[PDB]
């Protein structure tokens, strides 16, 4: 269920309740996600699921969704 | 998904991988979970589900299991 883990990862790095967190949501907006905090985000990720991740991948990361996706991805060719 | 959704805070709050989290084991034996970091993961837990827990509650809280199976019940009511 990489979908729930995600969630579950993104709720807890921008400390909000997991009912309330937005998959589809844009994160610098909802969340006031800056590129510093991406940056941890994706060390959480890569720790998390056992996956390396670039500067250049995780500035990609506008959605939950959007690192879903990339998760799911790695995660396949893993 | 109740279980994944605690196996992934307790993978990240003990800094292990989601797929070596093993939800039965002691959390004292197989992850060197002591008493302060247990009242800290229960303020976790209070936050990201939005439910209160005592220290009376949390102290059972032996296995990852245990969070689980407290948390649910706690989301029933």
């Amino acid at each position: 269920h990489p979908e729930v883990k995600i969630k579950t990862i993104l709720s807890l790095f921008l400390n909000i309740n997991i009912d309330d967190f937005n998959m589809d949501a844009n994160l610098a907006d909802a969340y006031d996600m800056d590129s510093t905090e991406l940056a941890d985000l994706a060390k959480e990720i890569e720790k998390e699921f056992g996956i390396s991740v670039t500067k250049s991948q995780f500035s990609h990361w506008e959605t939950g969704r959007a690192v879903l996706d990339f998760v799911s991805s790695s995660l396949n060719d893993k």
